Order: C-alpha cells, then sequence, then structure tokens
DNA sequence: GGTTAGGGT
C-alpha cells in the first residue's frame, strides 16, 4: 500500500508517488530528490539561502533523497529526469550519519520484495494531489 | 556501498 511521504518512517519498507526535484549521476551511483509536496521531520531542511544552488525548492523539510545502486542506477540514471513523476514501490529507508531519513536501492533485492521504481506518465490522475499540494509552497 | 543538501559531471 502507498503512503505520503510525511508518513513514511525509518526502516520499514515503503511505496510513494513522488516527482523528481533533482538527479545527480556518479561513477559509484545515480541520485534521486524526490518530494510529494509533503512534509516529514527526518527531512533535511533545504535552505532557500544557499548562496549557490539550482535547487528553486521546495525548502525545509519536504524531499528525500535516494540512493541507487547497481541495476537500479544503470537503468535510471540517462531515463529518470528532473521534473519527472516517478512510482516507488517496496523501497527500504534508513537514518544516515547525521540523522536524516534516506531512501535506498540497493543492488539485487530479492525477487520476492517487488521493489521497483518507474517512471509515471505526467497525465496520470494519481499525480494530482502532489499538483495540488504543490501550489500551497509556490 | 557514499557523504552531507553543492555540483550541474
Amino acid at each position: 500500500s502507498f503512503s505520503l511521504l510525511s508518513q513514511i518512517t525509518p526502516h520499514q519498507r515503503c511505496s510513494f508517488y513522488a516527482q523528481v526535484i533533482k538527479t545527480w549521476y556518479s561513477d559509484k551511483n545515480f541520485t534521486l530528490y524526490v518530494t510529494d509536496y509533503t512534509e516529514n521531520e527526518l527531512f533535511f531542511p533545504m535552505s532557500p539561502y544557499t548562496s549557490s544552488s539550482r535547487w528553486r525548492g521546495p525548502f525545509g523539510r519536504f524531499s528525500i533523497r535516494c540512493i541507487l545502486w547497481d541495476e537500479h542506477d544503470f537503468y535510471c540514471r540517462n531515463y529518470i529526469k528532473e521534473g519527472d513523476y516517478v512510482v516507488m514501490k517496496n523501497v527500504r529507508t534508513k537514518i544516515d550519519h547525521l540523522g536524516y531519513l534516506e531512501c535506498i536501492l540497493h543492488g539485487d533485492s530479492a525477487k520476492r520484495y517487488n521493489m521497483s521504481i518507474e517512471k509515471v506518465d505526467s497525465e496520470e490522475p494519481e499525480l494530482n494531489e502532489i499538483k495540488s499540494r504543490k501550489r500551497l509552497y509556490v
């Protein structure tokens, strides 16, 4: 079953719809920052004051970083783009060294977990709440 | 696995 991002808690498998705000690829992994415009007390508070940054929002604790390893990296890195919507299913969350929630997709997860990330066509009606909530923060 | 909310690869 799906959860709003405000409803996810560390160390539990979860599923959610989100919009991709930022991507970053590296030699090690592929990184997404995603939001559904709901607030979570463990997300990192993104600052509007950063001297140099291409982040335009949302600010505060409204987005979660996802680290994609191995097949998840190879699959998404030249596919998922900023502005896309995604559906992430049965993904795990952890707490990093500084105490912030993060979502991780580890390589070769058991088929039984049915863990996945897929792009959602932007015209899909399940994305309506995201688009509506976005209006509160622009 | 990686380090810390940038960079813009």
